[PDB]
């Protein structure tokens, strides 16, 4: 099942364009100390498109070393080639990852059957737990709820889905249909500002961007819900809304890296084609961070 | 300037899991015999995500030797990492490609400045002509006409854009603003069913999927326009409509490969996550190809 | 406050193209007997565009007569002219309606300020409670949450909003911002399939189409939520989903009238430009009604 | 066939709450002096929702006497009730209007068959020429090209369509399919900034907002096209772009009325729920009108 609650989609810090593991380790310790229940390394938020294979090995191994088996480490490993995706999955397995996060193939817009065949191929060839990641605004393809349910029903190794389609109809149906196919199938929000409603739909938490900066608050949002305090969960959601929105005024992780820098955790460096946040975004983040008690 | 008229985004035929260069060459001669003005190899129509490094080199080298300088060979070489893109570009340059088609970074949704910096970084480090490729439905990002025009103004090496945003306002403005910044900047449609309108806007032709099966007719659509025969060009556009629509009932190149197979050119073989066309798709194609005289 | 829970947006039955008050009265008694908390007469679901002024008077008066003051009767009275809207509002007032439902002006796409001025003008000129009705898919204009909050803050007579924008971000913000402006401001869902999530957002119920056929079940959905049984509320929502969806496979109230006819309540008659449900829709409704225990 | 070229959707000037027929006549002469081929009175540009019955009659009667048969006067007469629409149509017919513009029923989202039945019901009961008006952004419904073509095929009295769906595929298909069903069926753009492309598609001109302020230039755009000068027509299109865009920065006719007021034609007076243009809008207009030579 991997986890319930908050899994942080952690940034990949750079300094002088190189991996900055000393800043990374400070960030991992902040997550651990604030009750986060998983780390997702090398997702979109960690600039997976621009981190090379040798760097991935170093980052994955170092994350496993710091965490000491306390929470699972889930490694982004999806590409738009089924063959190449398996290769990345087998690399994460060999490094000792606890699962992989595998985005639907981006850019080549596979059919629903193609998506099924992609995950099947991978599932039949690894012992690792696999999390489907649906994010149509980035990939150009949406996993239909029925397709996710078919994957749940058939592929024992696929243990859950990160649902980043923001449509509440999609969220409602993904949760309902997958859990009907397999009661233990996990459904985590892929959007911080949908976590509350995804919990209400009956899902399992969030694979979060906001938790990079506000881990305790995102943890509290889920924890209050799980404890039966719907209205207190909703209040956390409402208090976090400005931060949730600010972190996406430019493409993630541009804002979250500027935020982590303001907070003193990392240098504000990204790799091309990503570039640092505009002054307007930084100014907004500074204000919102201050208002939220994070600065 | 590369070319005006039709540039065929050619498929990559496979047979029993490997490149099928014999069928590829038949298809290349079919293009050349029918007046096509350029080949774009290893675009999305050419299943670029699933063609390995060895295969890319062989496919480009073979194309260059078949074509024998009669028309330019432009090689798809864009990824969502600026670093990796440059490598693919330099590889094409080393083989003797006449140009590269470089899609906007997909999945990571770079800002407009990031897009500019991406093309600037590559432009400064190759002597090849570069064609920007905008296809927001696949990539998750839209190159603004104003960004295209800045690119045209500043980057001598970027010679044009394949405009696959289907919005006629975008088509109108890309053509208008790029040519204002640089009169010889080329603008080719990236949608067959926008070619006619893009010509009417002041553009330079099309980088086509349909011309895989109907090269003479796409050539004619452009030729008639260019000769001043607007209504004749419109009539070819209208006659081709069913074929243009049929080739996108499932994600390209699933239908076009089925079509080429029906016509006896290639084996109907794709690589995961793509899968062969449905029976319903094949039925439509069989009927449309007959009506068009192609079967 | 009008009501919490379920307010039925009741159909206007016709026979031989005339108002059919005998069938209407049977339908009102069904609502009353099943615990509905309000009736909304002459909304979209009651074909307000095609019911003439003399008919409106008869229908409103007859509804008040049958209900005997047991629940409020809220009359649709919004048009796209501010002057004409007031006239309809004053007519409903004079007939003894308990409130009015006033859609944002459709077709002429007023500015946000225009919307404020429209509701202000009306509010300053009636003693009745006014419910704003936001339904951008029909009107071409969306009331921004901030605009609804400004109306809440300023116009004491505007007592709530029927929120039919299906976007969960809109629903979340409409509830949050209006209740922050005025704690007693009511927010009802305008979409049956958003009621659950609108309750979770902290809203007040639903102005329902589905309750025409399944009043007890929609009442149970809200009642369970209000009683603190989130999971039981969600289960009602899930069981009703097929019916919720079926009632909108063609424009409402085309499906709901076909459903009421299958159930024996009304003739399946609409006024032009509306026409009866297709056989496909009827077949679906028959199945879904049967599965739901309504047939 | 009514006309080819430009038909001005003329504003309805108000002064101190009443019709301003003196300014209206100045504006009518401005149109006639500058070669406009038709007037459309009481369209949405003419604030049809807020003009009362007495005022409609006076405005139509005055227009007919000013124009004195030089060009056709087509009267906006469509509502979302088939019954009421027919009344407005017959009223226009009684006054001596040359035609009626009949928008698809807004707000109630009729099915395609309902749309057909709506126009059939009216067509069978008037001798006037009827122009279908499709503007999905305002009405919530899109007339499918196939429905337009059935209408063209069957209803002798329906003489054309004002196509304000901005999607070039819709424009292409409406023109293609209607003219195939009936060669003399007229197709006019309902968006100024689509006129050029609609002409290129095979259409017959435009029912224009811009021509309120720039009648000669819209006439020229069409005239050049019709004379075979495609690039000259495109150049006028490009030169007019800023004005075309500026007139829709707020909902039409808010900007055009501000523009006409700047030019000294009318008082900048609208009826609720419309309100005068913002300072920012007026600033843009002042600048764009100057650059265009109109101020
Ligand atoms: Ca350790
Ligand atoms: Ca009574």
């Amino acid at each position: 099942h991997m986890f319930r609650g908050v899994g942080t989609a952690i940034v990949t810090p750079f300094k002088n364009g190189e991996l900055d593991l000393e800043s990374y380790e400070r960030l991992v310790r902040y997550q651990l100390e604030n009750g986060v229940n998983a780390l997702i390394v090398l997702g979109t938020t960690g600039e997976s498109p621009t981190v090379n294979e040798d760097e991935r090995e170093k980052l994955v191994s170092r994350t496993l070393e710091i965490v000491d088996g306390k929470i699972p480490v889930i490694v982004g490993a999806g590409t738009n080639s089924t063959e190449k995706t398996l290769k990345l999955v087998k690399q994460a397995e060999k490094l000792g990852a606890n699962g992989v996060l595998v985005v639907t193939p981006y850019y080549n817009k596979p059919t629903q059957e193609g998506l099924y065949q992609h995950y099947k191929y991978i599932s039949e060839r690894t012992d690792l737990g696999i999390v489907v990641y649906n994010v149509p605004g980035r990939t150009g393809v949406n996993v239909l709820p029925e397709t996710a349910a078919r994957i749940a029903a058939d592929l024992k190794n696929v243990v859950g889905i990160k649902e980043a389609n923001p449509d509440i109809d999609q969220i409602d149906r993904t949760v309902s249909l997958t859990k009907q196919a397999r009661s233990d199938f996990m459904v985590w929000s892929g959007n911080d500002d949908r976590t509350f409603y995804l919990l209400c739909a009956g899902g399992d938490g969030v694979i979060s961007v906001v938790s990079n900066v506000a881990p305790k608050q995102m943890v509290e949002l889920c924890a209050e819900y799980f404890s039966g305090n719907l209205e207190k969960s909703r209040e956390v959601h409402r208090k976090l809304r400005p931060l949730m929105k600010a972190l996406f005024v430019e493409t993630n992780p541009i804002p979250v890296k500027a935020a982590l820098n303001l907070m003193g955790f990392i240098e504000n460096e990204l790799r091309l084609p990503l570039v640092p946040a505009s002054e307007k975004t930084v100014e907004l983040l500074r204000n919102v961070l201050k208002e939220s008690g994070l600065l």
